[PDB]
């Protein structure tokens, strides 16, 4: 059936391709953009509708089933944590630069 | 970890306790309501605020890894479906009335 990695892969930010985390925000016609992405864009990426502040609740609730891969997966971290643990995790990773 | 069950209960209608199928539609605070309950109201049940017709994709896309109880698993039914057979289930189900 479905997988962790298939629900994370629903969060992914459409600009930096990092994880969009609670508070979760979206467009009027629903996508997704990540905290650190939207104060540098006037506009939603996908659609360039206006960014906006619709709180998605219920993606915010999955979440809470959902383990996110660190960051630095790509520098070769392997762990996978749940939201309320990735940044403290991220700021003392053995994979960091 | 997470289970099935728990994220099919994301999908709860607050109104009737049937399930909000795609296409998602939300209010600007994020609460659901599912396709029968909205006609019947003229403003999101739980928050008071505009229906409105905010599209949430991504609990759409969330749904496709899901399998959803009957609605008539209270008659007894412990068959549970993708969303996009649930219909046609029920249509037929033994345990419908
Ligand atoms: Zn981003
Ligand atoms: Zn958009
Ligand atoms: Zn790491
Ligand atoms: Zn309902
Ligand atoms: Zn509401
Ligand atoms: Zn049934």
């Amino acid at each position: 059936t479905a997988s962790n990695n298939d629900l994370a892969s629903l969060f992914e930010c459409p600009v930096c391709f990092d994880y969009v985390l609670p508070p979760i925000l979206q467009c009027q016609s629903g996508h997704l953009v990540c905290s650190n992405c939207r104060p540098k864009l006037t506009c939603c990426p996908t659609c360039r509708g206006p960014l906006g502040s619709i709180r998605n609740l219920a993606m915010e609730k999955v979440a809470n089933s959902v383990l996110f891969p660190c960051k630095y997966a790509s520098s070769g971290c392997e762990i996978t944590l749940p939201h309320t643990e990735k940044a403290d995790h991220e700021e003392l990773c053995e994979f960091r630069p």
